[PDB]
């Protein structure tokens, strides 16, 4: 495939210092993962960046989804269009530690990845969701069995994740 420049961490987990939006635009993967909230309100972080890259089409689609189906659960997911970024977008809700949500739900969140053969993804519950990115990477490695290409925007965090990996 057309994923280039990744470091192999395990048989099935790869990592790169990259902007997920730029990666998606270049590769046009089958599935890109969004770091969603339960309301699919794509205001900030990865979600805000992905939505902006779709010219707000992702938000319009998401609002229709919520109006029909109601909010997601923490740990849950839905598959919507990938618009100009991918064939599909897997919107996955990791726990937000800043809201007091149970970090154990991070494992449930990553289990959604196992329904897809190849994914381009961020680290769940990192960034504005408040969890430790080292822990998120560990849960990813221990949970996901399909092929996952992780994009980490911050170079200092990328270097720390690689150099502390075990």
């Amino acid at each position: 495939n057309s994923f280039s420049g990744y470091l192999k961490l395990t048989d099935n987990v790869y990592i790169k210092n990259a902007d997920i939006v730029e990666e998606a635009k270049k590769v046009k993967p089958t599935v890109v993962v969004n770091a969603a909230n339960v309301y699919l309100k794509h205001g900030g972080g990865v979600a805000g960046a992905l939505n902006k890259a779709t010219n707000n089409a992702m938000q319009v689609e998401s609002d229709d989804y919520i109006a029909t189906n109601g909010p997601l659960k923490v740990g849950g997911s839905c598959v919507l269009s990938g618009h100009n970024l991918a064939k599909h977008c897997l919107h996955v809700v990791g726990p937000n530690v800043n809201k007091g949500e149970d970090i154990q739900l991070l494992k449930s969140a990553y289990e959604n990845f196992n329904q897809h053969e190849v994914l381009l993804a961020p680290l769940l519950s990192a960034g504005i969701f408040g969890a430790d990115p080292i822990h998120s990477l560990r849960v990813c490695v221990d949970t996901v069995r399909t092929n996952v290409y992780l994009a980490v925007f911050d170079k200092n965090l990328y270097d720390k994740l690689v150099s502390s990996f075990l």
